[PDB]
């Protein structure tokens, strides 16, 4: 149960730091790429608008990559190459479940702190407190894996002049090597929440 507190203090501060960061107006290369492709709803604008709910939704993508601006630049570079080719627009969709992932992590954590008082009770089931911590970690872990994957991608997508140049193949590369991984990671994230969300109630 202290691990849980260590966790909350640890990630919830890391996010304070992340929120203070200002976006650069350019939205990191991604204004007219990822954030024009995608349409945030409720009740609908593009993800690049002034509209509040989207500016939050841009942060969450940045925070997915722990706001390492270099990575976000280096991913834009790639996304920008993929956005010329409709054939590879679905790859661009998979790359932005980093957002969905993150939202759930903020939400799980928002509730953790809330419900933290209830599972403090010496009375609360120890064989379920365990279930919860396990999920909690798994969330925090997926997060890691994701950033990990994004970087790894960035390395192999610029490993050869041909993979910097030919979009047809760049995308193949990514579909081949990472799309599944980004799919499943996006799923694991839902479903851990949903399970967790149950557990809180």
């Amino acid at each position: 149960i202290d691990k849980l507190f260590e966790i909350l203090a640890r990630e919830m501060t890391i996010i304070k730091k992340e929120k203070l960061q200002t976006e650069i107006p350019s939205q990191f290369g991604l204004k007219n790429s990822m954030f024009e492709l995608l349409n945030v709803y409720k009740l609908q604008e593009k993800m690049n608008s002034s509209l509040a709910e989207s500016q939050k939704m841009r942060r969450q993508f940045y925070s997915s990559l722990s706001y390492n601006t270099t990575d976000i630049f280096n991913l834009a570079e790639i996304v920008n190459k993929l956005y010329k080719d409709p054939k590879a627009h679905d790859t661009i969709k998979k790359i932005s479940g980093g957002i969905r992932i993150q939202q759930g992590f903020e939400v799980a954590l928002e509730d953790l702190a809330i419900n933290m008082d209830k599972l403090k009770a010496n009375d609360f089931n120890k064989n379920t407190l365990e279930e919860i911590y396990n999920l909690i970690v798994d969330l925090t872990l997926i997060k890691k894996e994701w950033l990990s994957t994004i970087e790894t991608l960035i390395k192999s997508s610029n490993a050869t002049l041909e993979l910097q140049y030919n979009t047809e193949k760049l995308n193949d590369h990514i579909e081949q090597t990472y799309k599944d991984t980004m799919i499943s990671l996006c799923l694991k994230s839902e479903q851990t929440l949903l399970h967790l969300d149950t557990l809180f109630k």
